[PDB]
């Protein structure tokens, strides 16, 4: 199961630098929507380590070595992330948080993917499900912004 | 006794209509401020199933035969529904919610009215409880929209 | 493009309208004993109803789709039909409506299972797939009360 | 004057008709008990409910209920007949039915005195229980296979 | 008898509770604020334990009082009319009555119970009796004196 | 006072200094009795409040401009307020409280009237419903001090 | 305490069967009151499990070694299984139920004297309780099938 | 106020009309974002009535004398009070709430300032931690603004 | 569905089974870890009686007749059970736990195979949400005893 | 009743010493087990604390007088208290709660038998749960030891 | 930190008799006002025991050795004890727990200035909200007595 | 590190380090100890992540600017991270714990010290509260070692 053992992984950088990026997006916000979108964030970033911890999880059950330091998860993860700005409008933070979570989703389907070639439905079902619910997630926040989801 | 059943009954297909036409606006809505108006529409379809089921109840209570078809529900209700569409601007949709909300209270007022003239002082009370909210998200909504109520 | 995942969806969003309904109509009717029981279990099929339509439909525009939003196009795309509510229809009559109405809609929802498995919308396939369960295990339920076997 | 005695009636009839209920629960046998006699709590807990408050809506308005078993039974308009357990369920449930069409009367009074006299603190009470005992008659009259027939 | 002594119970529970509601309803003086409210987690467990021994009573086969008419005749507590001008401290001397009369009651329904061994209704007697003589400490707390069971 | 919102208006003005009235005795309460009624004047203000702001909003939704400042509280409301003491006793606190129950159950006896002569059964509803519990409110204080409600 | 240890053993081993049969009731039952007695049989399964396990760990308590394996349950209990069968009406399921009851009424009595007698107290009480809601149970699976309790 | 029982009597007389000023807004907003800061005035409103009500204790702890009537309240505080305006924008509204706060966190800054220097530490804690939430709810609103809070 | 009908089955013979053996894990446990080990018992056996019924009501729904008696679930199961000993470690009872829950894995596996195979996807959700958590325990047990989940 | 009330003391002295020593294990415990067992003694704590309370209660609604000071307790508890170690392993900590609650188990089936003679059965009933449930935590904290319970 | 862990276990001393003495208090108590003030010594005590529990395990934390029986309780503690006497009056009761509560309040000034001198910032803040809340009780123990709090 | 803000920010690096460090600790562990220890880790994890959050707000509050990216916590913090490791048995991995957590309380500690001396009593409240917080846990972490806390 070496390749659904290695998209595992990878989730487990991608979600971590992920999670950073959403922290970062909930702390340099500013502009009409902040109230409403700053503690959406928190949401967010919750949801983003419950998949971190249960996909990091599954592969150690599998016999794996998740990726646990922040230099692992920087290196492994190919998110990119970019030093705090205030200046950043609402509509750009949305549209960066939709750019991570249309990757999540394509990492997933991925994940869904590799798992499904190996016969590994546990793993399968794992990321199905967060594929579910970050698609959902680009609907509500490309909606915000005025566009279709555009999946 | 004839006269306060008609006109629960011509709620029950109304609110009918109206859930639906919730439901389309919470569906098909776009730009800034879904976040906040998208479930908001959910409380209302809620509050809106409850006076259904209530003024439904009551006419079943008092002998009669609610509407109990779609067919029942666009036929006999006053309000008009057009296919869902994604361009209609956040402001709109909510103009359309105060419309049919003012068509609501117009129409538990008459309910109101017609059930005190008949002395049925139980479903009297139905529509003066249903009337006191609507009148509430009117404001609610108008103020949103930048707006007097203008009951 | 997922076409007939879209479909599918659009097609359960009409039917889970119109069964709505038809579950609404037996609730106000139902007359005779059991009753005080299956007129509030009726509160519960709704509201599981009204769960999938709405994920249904949120699922279809997040596809891209445009979803069947007023009860012209429920009706008139729902394969399910209805007739004027009746006070005379006996309880097991009742729950024997509710019993066809969850047979077609287990069958619907095997529809938009294969359809979104065929084209690899797995998060459709399991939409339908857990709606699916469900229905089937009331279907099991109701079938029991009317002293027979689920029959699927 | 009027509302005070329609509110003191309440009390008397109220009473009584949370003892028919507890006989109803405790004597019932036969196919639907099961559903039926904790249904018959949430009724009595109800009754209690409008009983308390009519009661003390008379105390606040000067009044002095009725709070004696004799005063209930010699001035409530509901009989009691000792229990039995040979009563049918479809029979206990219609003399539930029987009491909730006299205290949904004796509430439409109560509604109408205090409308008479602008009491419509009074006026709203007795509505209340009102709209609660004729939904309750709706359902049971339908588990009887009948109409309300208010 | 167990069966007699359960029904006793249901009608001096009926009785009591009327009581209860008296002393709740025409309560006046200082103290309203903290003993009104307390009449119904009486009044509560007072239903509670008239329930409880009524459906052990057709549990056993008997048939519980079931009319005020029953209640009123079978019971040995007396009610007389309410009145606003009875004090503080006479209502909840009068509650101390009655739960007095209550806990001697459970007292004559443990006995019966267990020497025809009925070890349910036994234990049912038991723990009523246990929480009304606290109550009797409590109340006779109140009053200044000693709980004197 | 010749309409609704006038003496929806006045129940601004008159809540607001009887929450300042509540709050007095809440803080200059002394005597035995002080644990029991120090926080049940903390209900007493929460429920006034709820009349408060429920009143003030019909009002924003029928169309008028709820006094919203102190100095409008103070000059409009009939009621009077006095320094804080500690040597006022408990009952004469409670006396007090009595006043200012009895004071606002006419007032809402007003506006339950106006309304009802103006067909505004929303209102209507509200002044009812308040009257109701500040009733109950009157006849237990009384009879804690060992008084008829005497309404 | 010899005695005690045995009988709480035998109900061990009764109360395991007991729970077998309640599963089946519940599994295989058809029939007009099927909504109402289906989840019934959940609570008297739980009700049964929590005998089961005191029993069990008040014997373990004593010094004694529980019956803990399906062979030992099944080969010392005196209540008798039959294979699962969907066409038994309601009543006869009620019935079953009833004799299973009866049956574990009677062991608790038995239970009880035993315990009784060596002067066991706590595991006097513990059969006391658990008969006495059972026999509640019989009055009332009495009482649906048209019946007195006939202890 | 040169001690610390004049400070907490200044900050009943300054949480009082705070309190005013915040439920003005509340019932007087219009515009987008009405549905997000409408109820959170009422947080504003409930956090303010806490200050109010544990500073004043804090005093009547002390042995001092509240201020606790409208006149004490309106003549004492430093805070200006102008007749409710339904055509204000809610950066408007805002921009008045965050003038409110600064004018709250100085307050609570001189308290803790004359406190310590006093050695009344309990009085000091009570100004600290209603700063710390006060200079928190600055931040967020600014963002809203699209400011840096410049505190 | 006649495979995916006989493994439902089979999963009803082993976890009954399973649950007996868990039940004496729980009871004749000795040693230190006692107190975190014992109640985990309870949970593991609650988890195994939710698949027990779920599996079970699944087969009744397919039109199975599921096994329901204490004989049929002895002489179906695969797993065999001993005599409760109070002399076996913490450790040999957490290895024997271990064992037990790689069996219901690997009937899980078969189970989701077979209903793979058969189309029938509900059963199949059934099973592999029952492996995802069973395989999530094994690992957890094997780090309690030092190893890898080695599954 | 002069020995039930006597032996009631004996237990408000007894618990009063219980509760101190088990304060004593909670506050020096070091070793492995430390994170089960040192929250498990504020659970035995405050079921100790539960007993003390009743069983005075009981003494005061029978007409006597509870020790109600350290040095009461001090001399009339039969418990020995010596100075807190934190040396003392883990397994000796466990082994001197076992003895404190075998103690406490004497003492109360004493309480059962002296209020059994007599026929106060609400003091017997009390000191029946009371032994019921310290006689199931020797089993356990003997199994944690690897002990069978010895009552 | 010498004087900080001397005056956490004069602390631990003089909590553990508070203790008793509000427990004595509470069982003793008798007159009209038992019934709000009975319940209220049960409120006062697990606070108590909240302060006893923290200081003592800021104590272990900071490498001392608590008090841990009751003969270093009682030695140890300023606080004298007397026998319980039903003769007291409630005022007189009520008069006792306000003299320990001053006790504990300048015991937990000296402790907060040791903690200050001595830089231990944490045990310095745990006696500040300690006194903070024995204080207010000592205001409204104070204020039903008809006093000042005269702290 | 000069300043209060430079002190937030170097807590915000180095609690992002000590969560990822305790995530390793989580996942990685192996050993006796571990059904207790591994969800422990999520408290802690919990915990800090309070702390990294309000920390940073505070931060932005005061006009800074957090790190907000994994190359910028890495960086910045002390505490230095290796490869995950299986073979590490649970009282090292415990005894990391203590390390980083003694780090933190240093941190935290120099936090407070910077922050009294700027005067931001805001800011020394946060890490007051923090380092309270994890001394306690110090405390435990070593008495499950068998240690004093050597703070
Ligand atoms: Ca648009
Ligand atoms: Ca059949
Ligand atoms: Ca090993
Ligand atoms: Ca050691
Ligand atoms: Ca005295
Ligand atoms: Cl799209
Ligand atoms: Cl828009
Ligand atoms: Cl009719
Ligand atoms: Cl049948
Ligand atoms: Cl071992
Ligand atoms: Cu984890
Ligand atoms: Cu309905
Ligand atoms: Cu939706
Ligand atoms: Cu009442
Ligand atoms: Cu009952
Ligand atoms: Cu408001
Ligand atoms: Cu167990
Ligand atoms: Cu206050
Ligand atoms: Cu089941
Ligand atoms: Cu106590
Ligand atoms: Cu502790
Ligand atoms: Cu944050």
């Amino acid at each position: 199961l070496a390749d659904s053992k290695a998209v595992l992984n990878q989730a487990v950088a991608d979600l971590s630098v992920a999670h950073s990026i959403l922290h970062q997006v909930h702390w340099y916000m500013r502009g009409r929507g902040f109230m409403i979108w700053h503690p959406k964030m928190d949401e967010y970033m919750e949801e983003i380590d419950g998949y971190l911890d249960e996909m990091s999880e599954r592969l150690i059950t599998l016999g794996g070595a998740p990726f646990s330091t922040l230099k692992e998860f920087s290196e492994n993860s190919q998110l990119k992330e970019v030093l705090g700005d205030y200046n950043v409008t609402i509509e750009e933070q949305l549209a960066r948080v939709v750019e991570v979570f249309r990757y999540l989703a394509a990492l997933f389907q991925k994940g869904f993917d590799v798992s499904d070639e190996e016969g590994d439905s546990v793993t399968n079902d794992i990321f199905n499900v967060a594929k579910a619910s970050i698609e959902k997630h680009i609907w509500m926040l490309q909606a915000e912004l005025g566009q279709a989801p555009k999946l």
